[PDB]
C-alpha cells in the first residue's frame, strides 16, 4: 500500500480504539469513577481524534477540487480539537493545583473550569475565523494559506506545551502531567516536521496526513490510554 493508504488504515485503527474508549470513559462517569471535568475532556478528545479519522480517508479519496479542501480543513481542525481539549486539560489541572498551593484553606472556586473552558475554546474559534479569512482571500487554496494555518497550529502546540510544563512542574509524580508533557512534546516536533515538509516539496497532503496521524498516536497512547487504562484495574 502507497504511504496515504498506509495513514488512513494506522488511523482507522485510532478511530477503533477511540470508539471503544469512548464506551469505557462513558460507564466510568456514570460509576462515579472518573472526574467529570477530565471525563468531558477527554471525550471532546477522542471525539476530535474520530473526526480526523474520517476527513483523512476523504483526503485519500479525494486529491483534487473542493472535496480535497474540505478534507484539508476537517483534518487541520481537528488537530485543533485534539491540541485544545490537551490545553484545557493542563490549564484547569494546573488552575486548581496553584490554588492548593497559594491558599490551601479557600473553598472551591467555581470561576477555574469555566476558565481553562473558555480559553480552549477560544482556540477553536480562532482556527474557524482564520479558516474562514483565508477561504474568502483565496489563500486557502495556495501553499501560503496552508503553511498559514500549519503556523497557527504550531503556535497552539507552543501554547499547550506550555500549560503542560507548569502543570508537570506542579507534582512531579502526576503521571496525567507527564503524559500530556509527552505528547505535548511530540505533537510540537510533528508539526515542525510538517512545516519543514510543506517547503521541501508539493507532497503537502502526506505532510499534513502524517502530522495528524502523529499527533492522535500521541493523545491516545500518551494522554487517554494510561487513563483507560488505570480505570480498568
Ligand atoms: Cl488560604
Ligand atoms: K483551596
Ligand atoms: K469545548
Ligand atoms: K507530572
Amino acid at each position: 500500500m502507497g504511504k496515504m493508504e498506509e495513514l488512513v488504515k494506522r488511523a482507522e485503527e485510532l478511530a477503533k480504539e477511540a470508539k471503544e474508549m469512548l464506551e469505557i470513559l462513558k460507564k466510568a462517569h456514570e460509576e462515579g469513577k472518573i472526574d467529570s471535568f477530565l471525563y468531558e475532556a477527554l471525550k471532546e478528545m477522542l471525539e476530535s481524534i474520530k473526526e480526523l479519522a474520517e476527513a483523512l480517508k476523504e483526503l485519500l479519496e479525494h486529491p483534487t477540487g473542493e472535496k480535497h479542501l474540505e478534507a484539508l480543513i476537517k483534518l487541520l481542525k481537528s488537530m485543533v480539537g485534539i491540541l485544545a481539549s490537551m490545553y484545557e486539560i493542563a490549564r484547569y489541572r494546573y488552575l486548581v493545583g496553584q490554588q492548593k498551593q497559594q491558599d490551601p484553606n479557600a473553598p472551591v472556586d467555581p470561576r477555574l473550569p469555566e476558565e481553562a473552558r473558555e480559553e480552549a475554546e477560544k482556540y477553536v474559534k480562532e482556527f474557524e475565523e482564520l479558516v474562514k479569512k483565508l477561504k474568502d482571500s483565496g489563500k486557502l487554496r495556495e501553499v501560503e494559506g496552508l503553511r498559514e494555518l500549519l503556523e497557527f497550529l504550531r503556535e497552539l502546540a507552543e501554547k499547550t506545551l506550555e500549560a503542560a510544563e507548569e502543570y508537570a512542574k506542579l507534582d512531579p509524580d502526576d503521571e496525567l502531567a507527564k503524559g500530556l508533557l509527552e505528547a505535548a512534546r511530540r505533537i510540537l516536533e510533528a508539526l515542525e516536521r510538517a512545516l519543514r515538509a510543506m517547503e521541501e516539496t508539493d507532497e503537502w497532503d502526506l505532510a499534513i496526513a502524517e502530522a495528524a496521524v502523529e499527533i492522535a498516536e500521541a493523545a491516545i497512547e500518551l494522554v487517554i490510554k494510561p487513563v483507560v487504562e488505570k480505570l480498568k484495574e
